[PDB]
């Protein structure tokens, strides 16, 4: 289960390079040199980095600096072959975005929030990444009047609609993703969950620029079924990007590496996005726990892609059983994809099949066969068959 | 605080009807008439009731039993001058519908679901129904190989479409509303928040015939904040009808009367919802308690009007307080409502008070004065000022 | 992974013999004969079977009909071998129970579960039953005043510590479990974990009577740490009995078959069981799915049993490792075990290594190595190694 | 509702000290110096503060500096008359606390645990304090092999236990609070709820010695009723002491102002303090939001306290009310305080109206009238009788 270029596995910058200060602690490790973190992902086979620009170029770095630390990243990714297939904005570390960036009730906070965007989107471009994910963690409230939510969204289509005609303009060819996540840091955060997210999408002036970036943790921590949503995502055309990691149900974000947390809802989302043929970045958002020193930081991030491998094989060895496939028609699968009503409406509607002479308790008699199917399963992930 | 018919109350018939039998215990009370449900709505100070087709006409009726059971209610409809606003199918109860109906597995199934829906939506038009809910509630799946997600939304879009084709080839002035809800009873429900079902809204063939019909308890089934996504509902136009309870936290569907469950969300979605001129009906989708004898029903059921009164005359005291009106200002929600760069996108870069000379640090230590504006809507709903 | 009596699993009637209903839908399946149930699961492989009373004996049966269904019973254990190791009282599904029955505000009703459970027990102990369970299912409340919690503690210690001189008086060789629940059926239910359940217990007369009987869902409801739980009651003696199935996280107790909903939970609690020597039995308390049938049933019941059996496999395998012995190490897993300060109090304050001359930094460097520790256990569970 | 020092509310330095720094963002606010928060507080009419060790005398303090630091602390109480009735130790800022303090896999740390705490307890003495609580926030764990809980729990007990007598043989009339937390910052913690501190303290060497310290927030993190554990603790007799604040739901440890949040259950929380007589401090242990400046600190903590008022006076008029005393005989609350069987076991057997004679039909149609009396619990909260 060796990773490969090929698979296209990313890590964030922020996520090995993660000190490990917490809302009760202080830091753990020292801090990495993004050119090192460079170096010690492409040796365990991973296929590119992404940042954002304050994990890149400190905050408040002069044009000078910004250059240097730009050339020293780039000559890291020129000696390794690893790429940057995305990058993202910091609108929420800073104490000017303790209300937001895009949704801000301050106007002069707003406007800064969208120049520091376009300047990273302008970097982004240059170091040849294909997606500028945004999430606003930021964008929310802890009470219920301190942020009229239909005012907000006017601000916040506002704020997207400004960098498609950015992008428009300069002629770039980047699309956008919007990261949902239901709460933390603030009390309830705008757009909650990858529905929201889709939803919003469709009001903006350009939607075909725009996608969601789902994050396994962030929807579990909402209780919804991940690989549900990222079905819904993959049936509007809009998956644009993922991040892979593990959570521990209703909680605080975990961001465990992946396959910790819900191990069967890993194996449900590695099934599924290899067999709709995503092809896009296997982004792993995680945090090494801070129990751990710097061999711990590296073996955790193994770890995410040895079990993304591990799943690939059960979820491929499962679906090519004949048992299997004999199971998926004895529960009737194969009725599902058929049409309900192929033959229109009206044929419908005389159908005495369908309704008149309808027997209903013979259908309701037949049983789905579903935990038999969802056995062969079981025994597949943990290789006993 | 005395509930008229002008104020738009209505009560589904299986709220105050419900016979108290939960997973664990039989029911504890008769079952109820529903035109005597109809006349004690009316004596209560309701607008309206609504139902599912089981709920009125009962499963297997014979069309000469199905058209005396109509004249009844339509009589007791005439008696009392109560309106029916909404009406729904029950494509949940019976064993067929055991894995869905417009998503089973089983074609005929989906087609005999069709049938079932159209032969109701006839009888809601001629009863005078403005709105058709659809609850999916057996559209789900308890294991991930069970339901392809994808071509299950395939059966659920070809559903509604042919519903959409239907009232449309009819000349019906019918909109139909889709009740989200994120599990129970299905392990996970598809389209389990009000995001989700507002952008699979957007996937239609004539998506202005279809909006929501959100619940208080369902959304805080899955921790969300229910006036948050309200107000997104409001936004994209399409709050269409709304169902009202009480829930605490994150279980099993309660259904507690309207006010119990948590209370602050309760002032702040009546806030919204007077603020923004919501003129559809204020529509009950509780269940009293199986504790009580019909006494305990009623009083159940007066009690969710009342709450709703008191908090829309709390909020509408909170709102015309002129120290609310001066805090809503010391916190800039009036800078929220004011654009963001309305000078458009080429003046936005060249202002070199957005970025090059913005004052970071002193933007950023500006209070937003959240806490005291909070304590004053504390204040109002309390009855304190 | 074939079972045998050996192996000690067990099953409840009401499992198996479910008829699918549900708070939303009519029962999917006939009824069961006890009878058959018995032979049907000793023909796949368990030991024995538990019940309520009101699963055995219908609820106002005459005691000539009482004597033969006992009869029937003891016809088929004779017939298979099966035994019956534990047993409890039906005290929430008839109407009576619906404010509880051992904290009941009637106290009529609470004298009348006093009788009705004394009148079980007696049976239990005639078909050789060792524990008998007490699932408080309606003790609780869904609103604040109706139940001074204090008050109702009085009445539920007063009902055991009754229940305790019964069999003391009597001679019995039984013991007393306890099973928490969070909620649901109730609002709130009391005792509602394992920690809950065990406090009270050192409240009662005679404390080494009772002990719990914890269930993978409930806690789970809770969203705590089964196998955590698990281990403390095992730390205080009282595992006296427990409940396996699977749960998806906070929502409706879903009652699922062993193995399902958390896997590595699941690991980890038999990793627990089968290294403390847990010598009790090993009882399912879950629900087939209504979708299934019959067929769906009895592979419902064998998938338990099969994923215990590999799941004892996979964690006999992980704790026998070499590999992993050196990791337990590696991470201290050993020093955990040796007293912090068997040296005494005076030793430890004139102990300068400990706190004047103790080399904070250093000890904050070293890293604790779990995260290769985990990637070993899973490893070993997907059967990787 | 202005607040007296007879009141007997209580802050913890650390929480109007909070400077506003979260998992994902910088401080927003300055430090204050203790001496500043002492004569704040004084004039918003607190009773007293409490602290952590490390909050009073920074991390690394020589005999000298800590001398200097707690004389300015004094000279400050002095001056303003408020007391300090409860310190704790803080194990869980520094590295070296990364696996925990008491239950650190680490020998080396437990012991330095231990001294750093007993060295915080004869401050605490020497500053009058009453009750030293122990918060175990870093004793947990991410994954399931790093702690075994049995080993864990065997030194937990051993270090309270070597507390127990370091006090005991200094002849200090001090008494030890847990306060619990299912999880935050580890993935689970031990003893995670109210029931399982309860749990422990019977195994300690001199169990009535320890109590709990529950927290409003902690308990609702778990979906637990705390007004009903608050109950089980009074009822054991073990509520040393308690922290009022505020949580909307499971997520994230919110500590909002005590008030907002679950607003009934914070009114329920305040009728069984004033009716049950605790007679300890009122404690905050809260966080005004990182997005106000320090005009917002305090009103944020005089809202604390307001909230505490207000409630009290509303629960007051309650239970005074004939009405309401009128339905809790109604809903036969006082039949819920009479013994179920003072005539003993031998009469319970022989009555024949408990069981042979019993009209369980008519016993189980009289409705609770539950629903009545929490409308007048409502109404009563709102101010609207
Ligand atoms: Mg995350
Ligand atoms: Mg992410
Ligand atoms: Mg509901
Ligand atoms: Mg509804
Ligand atoms: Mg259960
Ligand atoms: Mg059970
Ligand atoms: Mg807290
Ligand atoms: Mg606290």
């Amino acid at each position: 289960y060796q990773p490969t270029p090929e698979d296209r596995f990313t890590f964030g910058l922020w996520t090995v390079g993660w000190q490990g200060r917490d809302p009760f602690g202080d830091a753990t490790r020292r801090a990495l040199d993004p050119v090192e973190s460079v170096r010690r992902l492409a040796e365990l086979g991973a296929h590119g980095v992404t940042f954002h620009d304050d994990d890149l170029i400190p905050f408040g770095s002069s044009d000078s600096e910004r250059e240097e630390h730009v050339k020293r990243f780039r000559q890291a990714l020129d000696d390794t072959g690893m790429k940057v297939p995305m990058a993202t904005t910091n609108l929420f570390t800073h104490p000017v975005f303790k209300d937001g960036g895009f949704t801000a009730n301050d106007r002069d906070v707003r406007r800064y929030a969208l120049r520091k965007t376009i300047r990273n989107i302008d970097l982004a471009v240059e170091l040849g990444a294909e997606t500028y994910v945004a999430w606003g963690g930021r964008e929310g409230a802890e009470s219920g009047g301190a942020k009229d939510v239909r005012d907000a969204l006017d601000r916040m289509k506002e704020a997207f609609d400004l960098l498609g005609e950015y992008v428009t303009s300069q002629g770039y060819d980047i699309r956008f993703a919007i990261e949902p996540k239901p709460n933390e840091p603030r009390g309830d955060i705008l757009l909650p969950t990858v529905g929201h997210a889709l939803a919003f999408i469709e009001r903006l002036e350009r939607p075909e620029l725009y996608g969601v970036n789902p994050e396994v943790g962030h929807e579990q921590m909402a209780g919804l079924n991940f690989p549900h949503g990222i079905a819904q995502a993959l049936w509007a055309g809009k998956l644009f990007h993922i991040d892979l990691n593990g959570q521990n149900g209703i909680k605080y974000d975990q961001d465990l590496r992946f396959g910790a947390g819900d191990l069967r809802a890993a194996f449900w989302l590695v099934d599924l996005l290899e067999s709709a043929g995503y092809s896009g970045p296997r982004h792993f958002d995680f945090k090494p726990p801070r129990t751990e020193d710097f061999d711990g930081v590296w073996a955790s991030a193994a770890g995410c892609m040895r079990n993304y491998l591990i799943l690939k094989e059960r979820a491929a060895a499962f679906r090519a059983d004949p048992e299997v496939q004999e199971a998926l028609r004895a529960s009737r699968l194969d009725e599902l994809a058929r049409p309900t009503a192929a033959d229109g409406l009206q044929a419908l509607l005389d159908d005495r099949s369908a309704f008149e002479e309808f027997d209903v308790d013979a259908a309701a008699a037949r049983g789905m066969a579903f935990e038999r199917l969802d056995q062969l399963a079981m025994d597949h992930l943990l290789g006993a068959r």
